[PDB]
Parts: structure tokens; sequence; C-alpha cells
């Protein structure tokens, strides 16, 4: 994902995502 952090993507791209996984 988009983010600064070099680690796993749960989409695509060499850092880390910054999706929503919410709970209710």
């Amino acid at each position: 994902g988009p983010t600064p952090m070099v680690g796993l993507d749960s989409v695509s791209g060499q850092y880390w995502d910054q999706h929503a996984p919410l709970a209710d």
C-alpha cells in the first residue's frame, strides 16, 4: 500500500496499506 512504512501491502506496493478494518 501507499504508506511510507516498508513492508507488506494488502493490495500492492513496497510499503504498508492504510485501509479500514472496522468492527461493530
